[PDB]
């Protein structure tokens, strides 16, 4: 459906290199929500490299149209490549793009797209503008969209000594009772990651606060050997 020359070049090049054999197990691993061309990350990045160097990288003022057109293509590689492209415009992404990122988060949703938007792009935005947290995180948690909820839990994933323990546990406190696999796993993930910096605090939270068994188990798996 796309006019942008760059997206058209990319689509032609990727489609030329599809592998129906490599596609089948890729699509299975994503529970068949998406068609795949069958191009693994390294080749995908290389094929994107080719098109970028051939075409040169588009003006940063196009970045949104490029990503949106890619996001509308049926094959999952196009959304993976759209986030690789987004990374090439990192320095031009700022607080004004949070609504654009929310859109990506709730469109063609799955952990593979959401996990590449949240801890990196949104993580850095809220580190720079932590005053905008109140305008988003409570709204996302209240949404009943599990991907926005997952976004609230993971935006701090890579914060290390910058982690706001108070907000983190407040978030996890609102979401612990969720039936949702992707919420339970995200909770366990951020707890295990945070435990790399502050294990004792994670251990005490997990030992004294309600969690789903999946979340608890995922949280302590690399630190249980210490207590």
């Amino acid at each position: 459906v796309p006019m942008h020359p760059f997206v058209k070049a990319l689509q032609e090049h990727f489609t030329a290199h599809q592998n129906p054999e490599k596609a089948e197990p890729m699509a299975r691993y994503m529970k068949n929500h998406f068609l795949f061309l069958g191009i693994q990350t390294p080749e995908r990045r290389q094929l994107l490299k080719d098109i970028i160097q051939i075409h040169t990288l588009p003006d940063q003022k196009d970045f949104q149209i490029i990503i949106r057109e890619l996001w509308d293509l049926p094959e999952r590689e196009f959304q993976a490549a759209a986030l690789d492209i987004m990374q090439k415009y990192k320095k031009h992404i700022n607080e004004t793009h949070i609504p654009f990122l929310e859109e990506l988060i709730v469109t063609k949703s799955w952990w593979d797209s959401v996990d590449s938007i949240v801890p990196t792009f949104l993580g850095d935005i809220f580190l720079k503008h932590p005053e905008l947290i109140s305008a988003y995180i409570p709204k996302w948690i209240a949404s009943d969209n599990i991907w926005l909820q997952r976004a609230a839990i993971l935006f701090q994933l890579k914060y290390k000594q910058k982690m706001d323990e108070e907000l983190l546990f407040w978030i996890i406190g609102q979401l612990h009772s969720s039936k949702e696999f992707f919420i339970q796993k995200a909770i366990g993930w951020v707890l295990r990651e945070y435990a790399k910096t502050n294990p004792d605090v994670v251990w005490e939270y997990v030992q004294n606060n309600e969690l789903a068994p999946l979340s608890k188990r995922e949280a302590i798996k690399h630190i249980k050997q210490n207590y």
